[PDB]
């Protein structure tokens, strides 16, 4: 218990790394550059150099994607470490490929991939294990064949590497290329629920005998259909080591009830003849059609023989079922109930932060430029998912291939070499390729977190008070911020979540005013979205449409009946806007639906920003169009083409027609 | 890297004049009128006449499609230029035209058709090159066959022309007459893009091997009914070179199952056997209903076998499907995801610059006259397609 | 136009939308948008037009137009930032250059 570490994700995917407490180090007689024998199941082992990393718990430690399936380990388990002290550096190490990654790829290993592996770089060496090169496009394994001093090399300038020779075969090696939970970005928080639920049903089948819970059985996936639904349960079969079979929706539409009626008993029954069983049935939009009352013969026994083949299937005999669909309201309400599709899963479009961890992972074989800043792309790839992060980066690495042709004629079949590598990807790459953009989940209501600074408010002194910590031994929650426009009310919720530190989704008026308001409609979509998302705080601005001048004066009644109920949450919030308080049915000032009013001295400070093109006040006071003046200064930007930033002489031009 | 030159499009149709940069014209030793002589691939040559036209780029050549046609290359090759100073004057050559276009017409080729191209003209000669007559409501190629002085012949007025005999053959010589860049207009820019992500998966399939990146698999045209679809995709894959099958809408939904299952996976397992796949799947609005719950069986498993044979296949096996329909809202929205038609392609009616480009093309076989003024019916014909501009 | 029976959200108004989102940069005009006020869907297409309009801002390069005769019956939404952040009215008679001068035969008085 002591000893006894359990293995964690790794913060820098280093094949070499591995970060641990320092207490705990202070414990084992460790610190800074030593190296540990680490020794995981079935008898092997490795030896990576520690660090002290703060981040990581007590009886934890950190383990990459490589370093975990070295030790035949895979997360979740317990492992040893053991100091050591006896270790020398080598004189020869011989490093072959493997066969299942040199595809085409040529020239020399060793100049090209295996030197900036190891240039100043200070490693040690099994002498059987497998590693990974992530360069040029694509990544090919090696492997450590042989080893001069004993088993526990260690590389270093002083090392001659005869990387002269054949690709080697791999055996029972799970391909270190393989979906992972470091390759799902964007939904980090989505993982943490669907990785504690799973956890157990699949590494520790062992309970699951012998006691009366029932576990999760039923895993219901749902989000966008560009991104993120197979690889969230590709990244967690393949990676907690589950038997994965995926049945695809529109192969079983395929048939005239024959292998409609067998592949879904025959891999219902394949699946559950393996002890782990993860079943992805992809494209269950196509096989279940909600409640078709007219339709064919075949979707009334597809369905028919899905429901059947899962309640008196799938019952403690360590199945986990996992469905896939575009919509959670596009299928049969017989899927979700008791033990079928009970757990459901909500994948969103990325928010800015979740953006850039998914650009980092697909930008990871390629070598880029120090001109590129992937942060400043992360900002403006709002509905953009992970299809269309990924759909760029082939445009981005394709663009560079044309672009850099000239001399290399008469390409070989093999003619992949160093060249290969070392592609410098320009920005420009980006940007052309960027300037056909095509995003894709632009109608959807988005989930993320607000990335604006409390500073630029310049407020009348808002009680902190108006805020709790879920901590008491009731509370109102219905707020709505009036005035006039432009004074804040806009981007006055925004800075709220800023230090609470919960989504927030922006709806309108005429959003609400969808042609899709044919109970569950998008109002209803939209109040539903904000549930799981806990807290969550549902902004409305634009609710000036409540009066008048067909449904024209419902979606409000539609509105009303929806807020109600949601003070039990205690955990959510509801804040409206607007600047006419007349027309507004006070329907919503009534207990329950809204339970406190808010205004919006004298101008108040605000902070400004882009000040690297700034040119060096308060008397101007003798917000209503703050930013329409700054702008239009850096509008008055001097062309004197054939120095000069910001300055007054440009600002008594533009308050000569204001308003 | 300074000889190398890439070829490009043809600012004038002419099979004889090529254009290049002055600059580098000026490192190479030539100004115009002279003579030059461009090897390409497969050990062919011809030989033209080059001329300063500062619009290419410096490493880039001018020309044309029969220009193309002779070196077997395509647009997209390096080709190598040669001076050829040694060239003199011809007595006698002998033009025979082609079997494929003598379909019916008759008289004499050399009164009517190939006195005009070479009147004035002064035109280089190969022992074995073919080449194409705008003429007379139609267009009949001719071959050349035999070169008096050596195999660099150049026609003038002083020339012995048999035009006597019958119509040679042909061999492996792609059709002159067949659809290009040169006959595709009002969509320039619509072009582009669409000729810089077919470019590598077809031109280029070597990378593709060996590179993690996944390329462009489904295009998604859309457009008018009347015009705009067929062309975009025949011009490419009969110009880039690729295998073109063209899968119609209507003949998958005759059947009764039988071609319905078949021809769908037959034509995947076909166009996959050859390296340069282009699929073009006409009336993909018959097929794919969009979202239809209320049909019949067979177009709930046409759909339902064209998804898992483009998601499972067309993986990296350079395969590029092209689809085709009327409104790109008329069909099933899983046919546009990943993998699947990510890509898509807008071809609006063309506008007053675009709807005269195209009635250069359509009207070049025929003689016009001089109060003819296309330029003034480019502008009133807005509401008109590729086809009623053809159907005029 | 926006006003065709074809208004069942994929609407002709987000055809015409989405048609000028792949043409970069593309100019969106609207006239006649007096039928903003009332005399079904009848006072729809506007909100329907609203929600459309936001969300373009980040686009960047792209922008939206307008053209009106009657200020007053227009629903002031629009006028809302992102919306719409800018107002231009229409000295004395200005020069106009004509055309046709060849059947032409030889002022600023009248
Ligand atoms: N959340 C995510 N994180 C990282 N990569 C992603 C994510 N979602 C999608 N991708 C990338 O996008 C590609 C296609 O998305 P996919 O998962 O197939 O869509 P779906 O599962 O919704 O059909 C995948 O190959 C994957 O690499
Ligand atoms: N302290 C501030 N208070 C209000 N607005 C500010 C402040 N500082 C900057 N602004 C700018 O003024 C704008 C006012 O919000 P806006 O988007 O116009 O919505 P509304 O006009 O409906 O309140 C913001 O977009 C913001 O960029
Ligand atoms: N963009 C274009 N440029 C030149 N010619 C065109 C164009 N579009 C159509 N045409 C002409 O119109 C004819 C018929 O149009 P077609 O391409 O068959 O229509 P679609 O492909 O939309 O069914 C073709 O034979 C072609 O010569």
């Amino acid at each position: 218990g002591s000893n006894r570490l359990v293995v964690d994700e790794a913060i820098n995917d280093d094949n070499s790394v591995v970060s641990l407490h320092p207490a705990t180090m202070e414990k084992l007689q460790l610190f800074r550059g030593d190296t540990i024998l680490i020794k995981g199941k079935k008898r092997k082992d490795t030896v990576c150099i520690a660090l002290a990393d703060e981040t990581c718990e007590e009886p934890k430690i950190r383990m990459n994607k490589v370093v975990r399936s070295n030790l035949r380990v895979r997360l979740g388990d317990v492992i040893s470490v053991h100091q050591c002290p006896d270790v020398k550096y080598g004189k020869r190490v011989h490093i072959l490929p493997v066969d299942d990654t040199v595809e085409g790829v040529t020239g020399n290993l060793f100049d090209a991939y295996l030197k900036p592996y190891f240039l100043e770089a200070y490693r040690p060496v099994r002498k059987g294990d497998l590693f990974l090169v992530r360069g040029g496009m694509r990544s090919v394994e090696f492997k450590v064949i042989e080893t001069d001093p004993a088993e526990y090399c260690v590389v270093a300038p002083d090392t001659e590497i005869f990387c002269e020779g054949e690709p080697v075969k791999r055996e029972d090696e799970e391909r270190l290329d393989d979906v992972g939970y470091d390759d799902v970005g964007g939904v980090r928080k989505q993982m943490a629920q669907i990785r504690e639920l799973v956890e157990l049903p699949l590494r520790h089948p062992q309970l699951f005998k012998s006691i009366g819970v029932k576990p999760p059985k039923g895993i219901l996936l749902y989000g966008p259909p560009g991104s993120g639904k197979t690889l969230i349960a590709r990244a967690v079969a393949n990676e907690t080591g589950a038997f994965f079979f995926c049945i695809n929706g529109p192969e079983i539409m395929s048939k005239l009830a024959g292998e409609s009626e067998s592949n879904l008993r025959k891999a219902f029954e394949e699946a559950e003849k393996n002890a782990p069983s993860i079943i992805f049935i992809d494209e269950i939009d196509s096989i279940a059609p909600k409640r078709e009352k007219t339709n064919g013969e075949v979707e009334r026994r597809i369905v028919s023989q899905l429901l059947t083949l899962m309640d008196g299937l799938k019952s403690r005999a360590h199945v986990i079922v996992m469905g896939a669909t575009n919509r959670p309201n596009s299928i049969d309400p017989a899927l979700r109930r008791f033990g079928r599709f009970d757990r459901e899963i909500d994948i969103g479009v990325p928010d800015e932060i979740g953006r850039l961890e998914v650009l980092r992972i697909h930008t990871k074989n390629m070598k880029l430029a120090e001109d590129v800043d992937l942060e400043r792309i992360s900002k403006d790839t709002h509905g953009y998912v992970g299809a269309d992060l990924a759909a760029l980066c082939t445009e981005a690495a394709l663009q560079c291939i044309r672009e850099k042709m000239d001399v290399i004629d008469l390409e070989d079949d093999s003619i992949d070499a160093e060249i290969l590598n070392s592609m410098a990807v320009t920005n420009e790459h980006f940007h052309t390729a960027l300037g056909n953009s095509n995003p894709s989940a632009l109608r959807e209501t988005v989930v993320e977190v607000p990335n604006v600074s409390w500073n630029d408010i310049g407020g009348l002194e808002n009680v902190k008070r108006e805020l709790q910590e879920t901590v008491q031994y009731s509370p109102s929650k219905g707020v709505l911020f009036y005035g006039p426009p432009g004074c804040g009310k806009t981007l006055l919720a925004k800075a709220i979540a800023n230090e609470c530190q919960a989504n927030f989704i922006s709806v309108k008026g005429p959003e609400l005013l969808t042609m899709w308001f044919g109970s569950e409609a998008n109002v209803r979509e939209i109040f539903d979205k904000a549930r799981q998302s806990a807290p969550c705080v549902l902004f409305f601005d634009e609710l000036d449409s409540i009066a008048t001048q067909g449904a024209a004066d419902r979606v409000l009644n539609q509105l009303l009946t929806e807020m109600d109920g949601m003070n039990a949450k205690k955990t959510v919030f509801i804040i409206g806007a607007t600047n006419r308080p007349d027309i507004i049915d006070s329907a919503l000032l009534r207990p329950g639906r809204l339970d406190q009013l808010i205004y919006i001295r004298l101008n108040i400070f605000k902070a400004a920003l882009r000040k690297s093109p700034i040119a060096k006040i308060g008397a101007l006071a003798k917000g209503a169009d703050i930013t329409e003046i700054c702008q239009r200064a850096c509008k008055y930007a001097i062309r004197e083409n054939i120095v000069s930033e910001i300055k007054a002489a440009h600002f008594e031009e533009s308050m000569k027609y204001a308003r």
